[PDB]
């Protein structure tokens, strides 16, 4: 019952970071006759459907509701490890709670800019942060006295440099401080090369599934990135390139999962 | 027959990627009366002998014939490593000969400009790629049945940072997108510090030759890079940069050949 | 006898370039009323009390003296280790009086204004690896006869990244180009990032003491960095950074030690 719940709270978390992602996308009032076909947001150093909020509504409770059963049954008949994932999560969400909260610290027009920046990215941390443990509580619910086999050679810094270019993406997407903006813009686009060459010497070190599956995912990445840019920021490139950001990092954190668990007892 | 083609072949594409580097440099009509003796272009935001034109002509043929030779030995009296490296060498070949077709895509003047950038980026990605690729056969073909000793401590972390930073050179050579151009060259010049700090920290881990040297070549290009850099862009400057570049790329792929190879069959 | 001469230079070592980080703060002459309490320079594109003075001399000699007893006695009853590492030391003690001597190389203003960069930022790098150096030494002369125990999953990448942040920081304080101090400030910041997912990650992979206050230490150090950010250059939210900076060098320092000394003999 436990595997259940956490399988269903990672899907759930991600289509969640997805959808909100998607409403997000230059859509605070989705104006455009296209919903979907109408260029975004540029970056700044470049220059209203109900049923979709009321869905990304439906969404948001139905994840809080599994994410609690699972929190409930992490103490019922679970490991400790499923209990601080499950409180680590819980935090996170408390903590992306209080960031709702935006009691107002200083009226500086600087310090709140910067202070909205920070809320927005935190926001988006945050939701990595609980997609990774989710997916790791998931891999550990599996194989609990099985034997933790490997993936891929280097899950771990593949790993990092992946949660590093999801921050770079995050700071990209929130961060407008327009000078730093275009500078973590062009930092990102070429940490994509480092990915891309990590993937590919990973590939190299033991070829299988899922290293070639990790090299199409950042290749798919990248490429929709560029995409994106290549002309203007239509909506459907800019939902696609969310959507494999996203499962990119769930990718990488059940690729890691076996290489840290391998190390613990059953 | 097969250990003299590859290592033929190592040299020969060396050779030529460095002598393409040279004629290259500033040299679309190699201008100026000292033909290696004259400041090449500045970076972006900073703002003809027929014998190297035969010569460089003959070079590519000449490797070109190695190549082909070394594939064709590969299938016979070969193991499967050789025929997918053979195989991999000679797609990046095919690349090359249709980024050389440059049928026109679109004539937007941004998109065009771009594409070229792509085009002349690519160009020296698959040749470094190339360059890998062979050195670690050649390094395959000898030890096949010896066991695969190591020569420093962190050879894989150590490749793939060389690689980011040889991606990074290559950025500042072709991409001039003038804002990315400036940004890249000074994530250039700061990512060599890391590389320097690896260094003396695989040094400090290991210290044997194999270690020394490959900190004397970073030390030896960060140099020859400052320098070329301290007054314009002397071409005797340059071309000892592009040189020892390449070689470090040389380096580092026979450096970590042994690793990965450690854990293969005979 | 050794044991109390190094940790006695460690100490001296980090104060020295502590209070050294601590008069060089905006402090030439120490202008304005608030010795400790006044604002310092801002970033270039943002854009006098004896006793400081004469203690900071007294340091100095006084850690001079230790160091070279620490010397002495590293070749009476101690092994190759000591001596190399001291002999490293008082080779970068030796190139930092050699900075000191600034004979004129050339009055290019360019030229001169980067040399004048270079020197800055090479004793700061010196100084640096002077503490880096002594503290892996201290570790070296305790558990000499003992069994090196680890204390962190990843010692050498967190060394390695950490020290390149070091760097970047220095860049900041020192190499002020505008174009170039504006891009490593925000290389530094978002370096910041990097460095704090890699040490989430090592106390996820096994959480102690020691991943917990290596985590700690980082977020210190961000925050100190972001408040000196915050509101001007506060002094004593400069001197807090500086301080929290120089002890995660010698606290990487010392976490590495045993990664790279296990590998030995005695
Ligand atoms: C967990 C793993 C990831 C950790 C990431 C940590 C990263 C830390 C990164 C450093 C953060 C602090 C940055 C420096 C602050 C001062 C910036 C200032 O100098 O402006 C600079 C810009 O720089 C800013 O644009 C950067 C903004 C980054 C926001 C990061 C939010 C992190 C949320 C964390 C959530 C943690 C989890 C939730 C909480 C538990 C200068 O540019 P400007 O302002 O444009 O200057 C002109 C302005 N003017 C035109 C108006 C005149
Ligand atoms: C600025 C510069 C940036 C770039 C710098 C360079 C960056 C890249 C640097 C790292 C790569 C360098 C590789 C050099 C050696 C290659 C040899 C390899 O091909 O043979 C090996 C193949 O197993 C894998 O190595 C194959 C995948 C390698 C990547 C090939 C291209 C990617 C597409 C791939 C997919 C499309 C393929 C389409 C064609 C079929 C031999 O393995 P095996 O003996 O057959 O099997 C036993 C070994 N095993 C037990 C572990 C499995
Ligand atoms: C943009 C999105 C891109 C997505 C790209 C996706 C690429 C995915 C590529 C494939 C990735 C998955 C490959 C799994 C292979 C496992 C093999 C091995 O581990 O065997 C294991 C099986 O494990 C399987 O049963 C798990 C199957 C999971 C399917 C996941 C689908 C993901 C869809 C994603 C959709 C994303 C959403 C898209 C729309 C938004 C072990 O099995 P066993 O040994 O038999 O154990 C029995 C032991 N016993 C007998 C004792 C009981
Ligand atoms: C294999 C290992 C290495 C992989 C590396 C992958 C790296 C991928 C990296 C990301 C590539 C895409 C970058 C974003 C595209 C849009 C850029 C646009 O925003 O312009 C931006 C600049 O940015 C550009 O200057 C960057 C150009 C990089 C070219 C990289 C070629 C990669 C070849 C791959 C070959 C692969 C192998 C061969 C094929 C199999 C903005 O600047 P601007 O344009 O100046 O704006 C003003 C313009 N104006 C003044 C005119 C108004
Ligand atoms: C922003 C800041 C950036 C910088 C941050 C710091 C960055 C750097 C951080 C990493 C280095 C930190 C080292 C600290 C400890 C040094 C101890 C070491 O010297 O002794 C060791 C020497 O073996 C090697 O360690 C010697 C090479 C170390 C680098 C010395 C400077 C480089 C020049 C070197 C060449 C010129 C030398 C010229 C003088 C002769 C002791 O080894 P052993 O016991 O004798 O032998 C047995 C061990 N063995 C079996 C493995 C071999
Ligand atoms: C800018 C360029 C800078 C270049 C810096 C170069 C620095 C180079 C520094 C030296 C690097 C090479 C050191 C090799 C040491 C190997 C030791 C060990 O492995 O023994 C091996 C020998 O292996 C040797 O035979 C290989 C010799 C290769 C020489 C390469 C010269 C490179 C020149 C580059 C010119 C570049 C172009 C420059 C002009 C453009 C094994 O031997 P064994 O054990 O006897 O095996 C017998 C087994 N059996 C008995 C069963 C049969
Ligand atoms: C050991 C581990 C760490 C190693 C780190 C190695 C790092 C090597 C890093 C590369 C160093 C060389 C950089 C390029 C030189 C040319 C720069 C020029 O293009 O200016 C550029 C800026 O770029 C500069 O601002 C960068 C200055 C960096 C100083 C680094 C000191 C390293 C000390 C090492 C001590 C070693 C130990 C002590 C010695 C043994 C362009 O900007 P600009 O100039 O503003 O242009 C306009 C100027 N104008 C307005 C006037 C018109
Ligand atoms: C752009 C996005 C950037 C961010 C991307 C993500 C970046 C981060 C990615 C890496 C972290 C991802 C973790 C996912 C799984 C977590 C499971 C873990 O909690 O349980 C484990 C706890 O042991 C440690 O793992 C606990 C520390 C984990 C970090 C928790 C937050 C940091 C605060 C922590 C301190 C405050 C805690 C306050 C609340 C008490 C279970 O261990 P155990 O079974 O109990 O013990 C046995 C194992 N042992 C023998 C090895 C010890
Ligand atoms: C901004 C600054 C922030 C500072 C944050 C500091 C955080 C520090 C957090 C704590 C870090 C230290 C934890 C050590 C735990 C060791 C446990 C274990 O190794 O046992 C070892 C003990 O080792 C101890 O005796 C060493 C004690 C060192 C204290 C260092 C204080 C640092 C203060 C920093 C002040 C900085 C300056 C601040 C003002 C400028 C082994 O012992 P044993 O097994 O009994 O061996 C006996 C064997 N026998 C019996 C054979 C003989
Ligand atoms: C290689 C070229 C790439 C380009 C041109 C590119 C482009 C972009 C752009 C323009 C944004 C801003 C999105 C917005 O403002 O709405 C963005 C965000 C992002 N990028 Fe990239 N990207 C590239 C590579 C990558 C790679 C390789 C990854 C991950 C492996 C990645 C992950 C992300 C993420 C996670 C975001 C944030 C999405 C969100 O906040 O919902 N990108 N990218
Ligand atoms: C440390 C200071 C450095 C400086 C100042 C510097 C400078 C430069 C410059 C100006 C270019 C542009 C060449 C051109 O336009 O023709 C370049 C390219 C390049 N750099 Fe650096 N560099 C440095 C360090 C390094 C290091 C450490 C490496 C590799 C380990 C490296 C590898 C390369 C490569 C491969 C190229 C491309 C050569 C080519 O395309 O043929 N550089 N560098
Ligand atoms: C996360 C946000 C951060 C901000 C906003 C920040 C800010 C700054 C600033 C403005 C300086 C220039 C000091 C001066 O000009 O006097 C500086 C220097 C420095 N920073 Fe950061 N920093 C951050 C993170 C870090 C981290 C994580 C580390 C180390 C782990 C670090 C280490 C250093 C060091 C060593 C210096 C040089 C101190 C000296 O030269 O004495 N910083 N930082």
């Amino acid at each position: 019952p436990l595997k259940t719940l956490v399988l269903a709270s990672v899907v759930l978390t991600y289509v969640l970071m997805v959808f909100g992602g998607i409403v997000t996308s230059t859509g605070s009032g989705l104006g455009c006759p296209d919903w979907p076909l109408c260029h975004g947001q540029l970056l700044p150093f470049q220059l209203l459907q109900p049923w979709i909020e009321q869905t990304h509504r439906i969404l948001g409770g139905i994840t809080g509701i599994v994410l609690l059963a699972t929190l409930f049954y992490a103490f019922k008949r679970g490991t400790s490890f499923v209990k601080k994932a499950l409180v680590f999560i819980f935090i996170a969400l408390i903590l992306e709670a209080l960031l709702g909260m935006r009691v107002v610290i200083t009226e500086a027009p600087l310090l709140r800019e910067l202070l909205h920046y920070v809320y927005t990215s935190a926001h988006l941390i945050l939701s990595v942060f609980i997609l990774s443990t989710i997916t790791i509580t998931y891999y550990y619910v599996k194989f609990f006295g099985e034997r933790p086999k490997e993936y891929i050679p280097y899950a771990d810094a593949l790993y990092v440099a992946t949660m590093f270019q999801i921050l770079l993406g995050i700071f990209v997407r929130y961060v407008k401080a327009l000078e730093y903006n275009q500078f973590v813009y062009y930092l990102h686009i070429t940490y994509a090369g480092f990915l891309v060459i990590l993937s590919l010497f990973i590939m190299f070190k033991e070829f299988n599934k899922y290293s070639l599956i990790t090299f199409l995912l950042m290749t798919a990445q990248i490429l929709a990135g560029v995409a994106t840019v290549i002309s203007g920021f239509f909506l459907p490139y800019l939902f696609l390139h969310i959507a494999i950001g996203f499962f990119i990092v769930l990718w990488v954190s059940y690729l890691v999962a076996p290489s840290v668990l391998k190390t613990y007892t059953e």
